[PDB]
This record gives structure tokens, sequence and C-alpha cells, in this order.
């Protein structure tokens, strides 16, 4: 329990000191939330937040005071009192499942995890989000990414054979390209726009596709109605439906990753925590499995030489040999096992009839109306997994913080895009623009952004993180426990975070399509694809007429 007005009263006594009206005002405040049975969690949370308030205004006010000292311990105890009003109050979380594909059609693999997670879920009502007016801006980036790989390898033909003409020069000459077709059909777009608004998406983008790379309408028409008939036939949820997410301060923060930038994953991001806001339930990435049963492999002794990680995929890769529930799903981690290993995992697996033997179920999950829980792995937290009960408070901190994030990003950036320059005067305009407007608290923040032009283009670009990401939970989780909104500089550890985390037991993370991001590539696959590119134009496109 938290300190009552007499025990305050008692640490916070300066003998023979009147009591300042600040200081009266803060154990009034006390006094009220101890008799506020009645009222919500969120109204004891803001009544904390009331009291962490009038606190700080004593504090500021009576800098030298002897009161200080103990009112900083009291400061302590709010922030326990909140995660124990947390712990102790929970609602039942609704059972939806949301899932998230915009930008194209749906692959069988996206599918076929979604339907372990059905099979295992009859209780559960599945959202797979999708956006109608969108179907074809995978198209657009494949085809404006090929365009500046074929203008690249052309370009630099005769340095190709140059080994200090490395991935890294390849990657830079291809980015100058990149935003030069980015900057002509976003200065295309917002042309367009101021002719006829009552035109989708897709429409502007078949007439950039079948002007200027010559592509074939009757098959691109084809193509988006196979697109809504396979998510229609898939629990499809068009966003151009969601009233509360389009009418939102967040939509433009949408269309900008969705239109400009063609980042699927960040437009997912800000998407998916208005999707848990407005909805309640489970949001979870396409590339997610459901818990395994705990004690499926108990009987298996990890070997000690062999990562966590490895063990994790192994298991997976076990089922999907014997069960075959995802066709196709690899056995590259299984096969490097001996005989004896391999017919263990086969001798557990030959004794199960039914998938909810091997898959867990959610069931009936309760978590408080203050908070979104998040996964996690061995880096910290992830939010390829997210429980929240409908309107909780954390939710609607998340979205304010991705909307404070774009606040900065966007007015920093737009300014170097809407000067015609070309990438390298942006980046320098854009970077000039973050080091002048970076301050003591958002410092480390700006400095993340740096690289924000880059993303999807260049291996080790990670910027969405900071924005829509991660980075936007653990700020709320800070917002929530400072009692505040706008915290910018993070310092909540691992054992803070543990309050907000997703059991282990309620994702099966290590999968198959988890390896490979959608959105991001290591140097790695960097030096890969450029090997790639160089074959297919030397034994390939150069060869033709
Ligand atoms: O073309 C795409 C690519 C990505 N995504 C979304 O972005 C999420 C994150 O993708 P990914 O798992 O590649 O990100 P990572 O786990 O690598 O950070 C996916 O689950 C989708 O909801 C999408 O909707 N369409
Ligand atoms: O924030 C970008 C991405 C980070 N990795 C997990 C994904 O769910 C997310 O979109
Ligand atoms: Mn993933």
């Amino acid at each position: 329990s938290l300190v009552n007005r007499k025990q305050l009263e008692k640490m916070a006594n300066v003998r023979f000191r009147t009591q300042e009206d600040e200081y009266v005002a803060i154990l009034d405040a006390l006094e009220e939330y101890h008799n506020m049975s009645e009222n919500t969690v969120v109204e004891k949370y803001l009544k904390l937040k009331d009291i962490n308030s009038l606190t700080d205004i004593y504090i500021d006010t009576y800098k030298k005071s002897g009161r200080n000292k103990a009112l900083k311990k009291f400061k302590e105890y709010l922030v326990t009192e909140v995660l124990e009003l947390k712990n102790n109050n929970l609602t039942p979380v609704e059972k939806n499942l949301h899932f998230v594909w915009i930008g194209g059609q749906i692959n069988d693999t996206a599918i076929n995890y979604i339907n372990q997670w059905k099979d295992v879920n009859s209780d559960y009502n599945v959202n797979v989000f999708y956006d109608s007016n969108a179907f074809l801006i995978n198209t657009l980036k494949k085809t404006v990414v090929e365009s500046a790989i074929n203008d690249t390898l052309e370009s630099f033909r005769e340095n190709l054979n140059d080994p200090r003409f490395d991935y890294n020069k390849f990657f830079r000459k291809r980015m100058e390209i990149i935003y030069d077709k980015q900057k002509n059909f976003i200065n295309y777009y917002k042309a367009q726009r101021e002719e006829n608004p009552e035109l989708i998406i897709d429409d502007i983008v078949k007439t950039y596709l079948s002007n200027e790379y010559s592509k074939e309408i009757d098959e691109l028409n084809t193509y988006i109605e196979e697109s809504l008939n396979k998510i229609t036939q898939n629990s499809g949820n068009d966003v151009r439906n969601f009233e509360e997410f389009k009418n939102g301060e967040s939509f433009n923060l949408y269309e900008q990753e969705l239109v400009e930038r063609w980042n699927l994953a960040a437009a997912s991001d800000i998407l998916r925590i208005s999707a848990l806001k407005e909805i309640g339930g489970m949001y979870l990435d396409v590339d997610m499995l459901p818990g395994i049963q705990p004690d499926l492999f108990e009987s298996i002794e990890k070997p000690s030489s062999v990562t966590v990680d490895f063990w994790e995929m192994t298991k997976l890769e076990a089922i999907m040999k014997y069960k075959e529930y995802i066709p196709e799903y690899t056995s590259e981690h299984f096969d490097m096992l001996d005989e004896e290993v391999q017919s263990s995992f086969e001798s557990v697996l030959a004794s199960k009839s039914d998938k909810s033997e091997i898959f867990s179920s959610l069931g009936d999950m309760e978590a408080s109306p203050l908070e979104v829980k998040i996964a996690f792995n061995s880096k910290g937290i992830i939010n390829q997994g997210l429980i929240s009960v409908k309107d909780s408070y954390c939710s609607n901190l998340i979205v304010k913080q991705i909307e404070n994030r774009y606040k900065i990003l966007n007015n920093s950036l737009n300014p170097a895009i809407s000067e015609d320059n070309d990438f390298n005067t942006t980046t320098n305009t854009f970077i000039d623009s973050i080091m002048a407007e970076a301050n003591a608290d958002n410092g480390r923040f700006m400095m993340e952004l740096g690289k924000y032009l880059r993303v999807g283009f260049f291996p080790d670009v990670k910027t969405t993180i900071n924005l829509s990401g991660p980075e936007a939970y653990a700020a709320a989780y800070q917002d929530l426990l400072m009692f505040k909104e706008g915290s910018m500089n993070i310092h909540l550890i691992e054992a803070d975070l543990r309050n907000f985390e997703i059991s282990k037991t309620n994702i099966s993370q290590s999968t198959e399509q988890e390896m490979a991001s959608l959105w991001s590539f290591d140097d790695a696959r960097a030096k890969a694809q450029f090997e790639e590119y160089k074959r297919n134009y030397f034994e390939g496109s150069l060869l033709e007429h």
C-alpha cells in the first residue's frame, strides 16, 4: 500500500515549520487517493499523476527545503504504487487477433502462419488489416529500385570489375538515383493532388507505372482484383473502413510512410497501435507463430554448444518436418542434428494426433486498463507482439509518442525535401537541421534520425525502431511511470520493462519468416545482393537488345 497522509506527514516532518500551501495540497491529494475505492483504474492513475505533479511543484518552488529528501522518496513510492495498481486490477482482453498486411497481395506463407493462430484460437475473432487503396505500393517500390539498380550498374559499368567499387559504394550511388525517383514520384503525387482527390492511391500509382515503366493496366487490375479477393477470403479488414483511424492525427503519418517512403513496416507500426486502442486484443506480425505447449520437448535436453535461437528454431522445424502444418518450412537447423536427436523429436511428435497438443491457445487473457504488453527478445522489447484492452492508457501514450517523434522528424526533413535538391544535398540540409535543433532531453533521439531517408535502401538502417517502433513503447512506459507525456531521454532498464512484457509461452518468435526482415537487411545480405545484381547484369541484361 502507498503511505497514507499521517505516514507522509511523519516522513516530511520539519519540527516547528509551518505547512506551506503547496505541502498541504500534496497531503490533501494523497488522502483523496486513499478514498477512491469507487473510481476507475484510469481515475486512480490520474490522481497519482496529480499527486506527483503537486510534489514536483513543491520541490521546484522550495529548492532548499528540508522536506525535499522525504518528498523525493515519496515520488519513488508513487512509481511502486502505479505498478501495484497495474498488476492488481486486470480486465478481460477482447478476443481479437490483429494482423497487418498492406502494400500488396498477401503471400500463402503469411496465410499459413495466420491459419496456425485460427486453428488453436477458435474463440478469437481475426482481423487481417489491408488497405484496399494501396495494393500497388510494393510493385511501385520494386519497379523503382530495379530501375535504380540498372541505372547504377550501367553508369559505373567501367568500375564493376574494380574491387574498390564495393557494395557500400554501389548502395551510395543507387540511393542518389532512388531519391531522385522518389522525389519525382512525390512531386508528381502532390501535383496530381488538386486535380481529382476522388482518385485512390492505386489509380495514381497505375498512371506512374503504365506511364514511365510501361506496365500493362490489364494485369495490374487483375493483380488488385486477386489481392482484394484473397484478403477478403482470409479475414480481411479494410483500413479504408476504419473511421477513427482515418479521422485521427496519426493517419497523415500512416500515408507518409505508405505513399512517400514506401515503408510498409512503419505504416504497420502506426496502424497496429490504433487498432489496439480502438478495438482491443492482441496484435501479431505475420511472421509470428503460436506458443509451443511448454512441456512438448521437456524430455529432450538442449545441447550445451548450441544457441537458444538454434534450439527454438529446431523445435518449430521438428514440428513442421513431422506434422507438415506449414508446407515448405525450412529444416536447415533440424538437419544439423545427428539421427539420435532427430529420432527423439520424431518419437515425441509421433504420439500427438491434434495441433492443440503441439501449439497452446491464448484463452481468456487479462491486462491492466493502464498498459500495453509487448514481446521481448535478448536485445529488448519488440512490437511484433502486443496485448491491450480497448482504449488502454498506454495505447494513447504510444500514439502520442509516435506523433511527437514525427513532429520533430518532419520539422527538419520536410524543408529539405521541398528544396528540389538531390539526395546528398537533401541529406546534409536535414542533418544540419538535426544538429541545430538537438537539445539535452531530445538530443540522443536526434542523431538516431540521420539515416531516415535510407530506410529500406541501405544495410543496417533501423530508424523506424526509434520513430514508430520499440523506442516509442519504452518512452510511453517511461511517460506512465514518470506521470508525464513526451519522454525523449529513455532511462528504463530491463527490470522496469519486465512489468510490460508478454510471457514467452504466448508467442513462438524464432520462426523462419522472422529471420527474413521485409524493411531492413544486414551487410552480408547487402554484399550478396550486389554480387547478384552484377551477375544478372553481366550474364543477363548487358547481353540483351
Ligand atoms: O510489404 C509489407 C511488408 C511489411 N509489412 C508489415 O510490417 C511488419 C513487420 O515486418 P517484419 O517482420 O519484416 O519486420 P522485422 O520483424 O524484421 O522488424 C509485418 O508483419 C507487416 O504487418 C506489410 O504489411 N507489408
Ligand atoms: O518498428 C519497425 C519494426 C521493428 N521490428 C518489429 C516490427 O513489428 C516493426 O514493424
Ligand atoms: Mn519480423
